[PDB]
């Protein structure tokens, strides 16, 4: 395994594979190893590493690793195409889509697809969803602005200071699902609510199905569902806990509502996510496996 | 010119005064509460998310020196001792946890924060239901005057079969400043209101049929409590009887624009609705109108300052019941 | 092995049990508090600052179900009625806030009862107060109760002690940017005990606050005794704390001499570092101090000096595993 | 007196936002490279320092506000600006890059610049034509009327500054690598108590001599958006009380120097005027043996604190 772009997935990235067996990982990035190692050791959100490092390159716990500064050849952002990789895309969600060999280049999507995803499918296969309204309640990321001023994309809401106000946001990630789960292609959309947490988000999906539900029958197929991506709960949690989780999406039955009024319905579903370490986990779920085929 | 009584000197109570003094034929000559004056007086100066008070305040045997104007501030437990016509007081706002007892020698009407046989108003949605009959009125939640004129104005052009509301709410005094044991036992308002989104109930979108009956039982909702000190986004996913437009929706809710309801095109965030005027800011750069088959999601979005928006409001009410 | 009891499981108790888990040669075989179980399971399971617990708990009859372990969990409003030798507990943690002096402490102290207790609260006069790694030498094993101090003379001591012995203090005045805490209201609303500024939105001010703890080292360091007074900085981030002492001293130093000073007197208690480190690194660790190196200034303007000195502390988990280690240390003597 | 802004950041905006409210001080020009879109929402939308006194309407060249227009160039090179088109007599440098005399010259008639030339700190030497002249740092805005009272009724020997600080643009919103290798600058801003050195009070030394050399400092930078508190520790030629100090701060109380006796905190100091505003509750004056330390403390918002002496500074400056 070789990481290019050791920004915050790339570090979270790292951190994941010390504690996965068959997987180790060189890394690439621009910035100073001595910026960098600082960076890996100590983190806000996920605590202190797990071990040593010392600055070739760093050496971790013992074990030496390569980390080289090369401007020209995935998380860096910058090369984010088919094209774009040195030796339509495949958009890969683990325990969701990963039975879609060979492939040049694979996206282990956006860390709100990795969240969306289990449970619009739990939706489809068991009841079967007509269409839906995404809201993902997010934490702030560095793409917005710690302070107002002028947004290098140009975009006016993530021009303004991150960590002290409610911040609207388009995603794709809902309008995208249909890379992952094309039975609900075009059935989807949705938008975003940044506010002030580091890390750590719910996304909410309001949505009307093929056939009448329960609250009790939606809970109970979310449980079925459950896997190593996709947890279960009915714990009434807060976005602290689950910060560092190895979820990609974590269903909280406490949240559901089903609402009906004369004979139509209305099922809200909601569901946990770490942005950083749920998609970073799947992230590297994925990478294993892919690694495992040719 | 109307003059006010304030039971009641918690957040509420100070703000409704430092709106009245920028609110013409309004003027609070009463106050009551229970709490010491000097801790009233230093909070009702300096203020987190509203800022300093516009003047000066100094405490006073008796009451207080606001710009010059004396205000008496008395501390009576039980309503009905309070003599609020010595002061010409011809109306209260209850602000605390109760209500004609203010109603004798004493003031004719009172407005309530809260909501009960009284009737609940929401000032420029159903303002029009006061007669002047009536002895004691309430001016509702701070969610419903968020959602109500919004959810009105579905109703009214486009009429509303059943909706589903989300507000991303700021975090309040219910909530524990750090991980601690809660009096109710909730195990989400235990958590740091600060340091988390926390999700929560709200029976607002329920009690929405007490302002506007059509919708009585069609709406539903809960909220997350998010790390902001004040100022909160109310999201309404809605079923509608019309096929529409985004452009429909958002030139229905600029043709229903008022002081109580704004309309903004801006692609604001939640600190620009700090201490705003209008009950409900709706937001059309965050309109949905999704369309999957024959059938359609409305999904459409307001702002509101739940301290000053509700303030703001209830001022109005105050104003507008007393001069009947 | 220290069989421990906890009586008041609240913010405290909670995470002395926590640490505790992570130590060997102390065990937690009985809890008694007053609250729900489900709320305090509940609790210990998930935590904002300190994060998810390192295990399973489930509520049970009886108690809790840690990690397999059964650990029974009583609500007796008298200690007098705490059979804590059935458990085979021998030392008492007192973290409930209401038996806070001596004699209501020694109701712990009976035949079937136990042998030791520590208060959370601070060591009143017939109360000896011990700040680990510092002044544990002052127990000779006949007390009966004791006190593990304040979470900011947790702090300072260590730092205090290393210039006094090294150098010699002649006054000092302290400064900590501490986290946001309990005692402050959530949003602007009448304090109960009277205080203009704990009345403020505590996660959206730096708040001044007023702290004894630099006033009573004395009880710690009696050589110190009326040389230190200081201040707090209330910020807001929930836990976390970053102390400052400018000091005057008797001797003469560079910067690579007090370091160097902090770094002889390191020990489990108080750390050394040299890394540019900031708050939340500091969350969840086991020093009680931890001393930082690159903020150290000692300015030399004519002969004259000043002396500042700066160390960090998790006034959360830095005070609970000082508090595990005296409660460990004062159950090996009797 | 027309006055031109280049750099229309957060103290460009808020100087604009200030020269509103100021009898005969008028923007006529401002210089930025970003989007006039971009630069017109900010000014009309400020998270920490509220909503835009006025209307604020992008149009060609520029933007209109309060129905008048005010052009808007997008000019690299301090050169080029041809501000005298507009009429505007000062230019208030707010970039940050043009640092010095030389880079500040774009004379082609007078200047103020941001970065710390003589450096003035309005009514505490302001007293000191020119055409380059600095208004100092924030930071030694609020220090600098607080360490004169000290050094005119009692004398300063030696003195350690600590301010706590509001976290500012030069902070990372979440730990990621600081262009200027700053290993604390690169963690979260908002969600930490950062650690940082400061200049501002070895520096003073430009503002008031007589404490040159006698006065360091640092920074502990906490999570609120603005406002910041100096606290200042040091040793004085003469004995004082508590009452004594507190009763000389009053004394040298002005427009730019504030004195309260109320229990205030950050969010109270927000868009002051003030350039420094002295808190007496904070005050300490411990007596060990016959030696003294003597605690003092003021309170200032790094944005509209500084952006309101830069403005008295400014205006002055232009009519001599």
């Amino acid at each position: 395994v070789g990481i290019n772009g050791f920004g915050r997935i790339g570090r979270l990235a790292f951190r994941r594979i010390q504690n996965v067996e068959g997987v180790e990982v060189r890394i690439n990035d621009l910035t100073d190893p001595n910026m960098l190692a600082h960076l890996l050791k100590y983190d806000t959100t996920q605590g202190r590493f797990d071990g040593t490092v010392e600055v070739g390159g760093f050496e971790v716990n013992g074990q030496f690793v390569k980390v080289s500064a090369e401007r020209e050849p995935e998380a860096t952002g910058f090369f984010a195409s088919k094209e774009k990789a040195e030796q339509d895309v495949k958009t890969v969600v683990f325990n969701t889509n990963h039975d879609i060999g060979t492939e040049t280049v694979i996206s282990g999507a956006s860390c709100t697809t990795n969240c969306l995803a289990p449970m619009a499918k739990a939706l489809q296969d068991n009841f079967g969803v007509k269409q839906g309204l995404m809201t993902t309640i997010h934490a702030y990321t560095g793409d917005q602005m710690i302070l107002d001023g002028p947004h290098r994309g140009g975009d006016l809401r993530r021009a303004r200071a991150g960590a002290a106000n409610i911040v609207p946001n388009s995603t794709g990630a809902a309008k995208a699902i249909g890379l992952v789960i094309p039975e609900l292609n075009g059935k989807l959309d949705g938008a975003a609510q940044r506010v002030p947490v580091p890390t750590g988000s719910v996304t909410e999906l309001v949505a009307t199905l093929e056939k009448d539900v329960t609250v009790e029958e939606v809970n109970a197929a979310m449980k079925a569902a459950a896997n190593d991506s996709y947890g279960y709960t009915e714990d009434p949690i807060v976005s602290s806990d689950i910060v560092g989780i190895s979820y990609g999406s974590l269903f909280d039955a406490t949240q559901t509502k089903v609402q009906t009024v004369d004979g139509n319905q209305l099922v809200k579903v909601v569901s946990w996510y770490d942005n950083e370490m749920s998609y970073t986990s799947q992230l590297v779920r994925t990478l294993e496996y892919f690694a495992k085929i040719a």
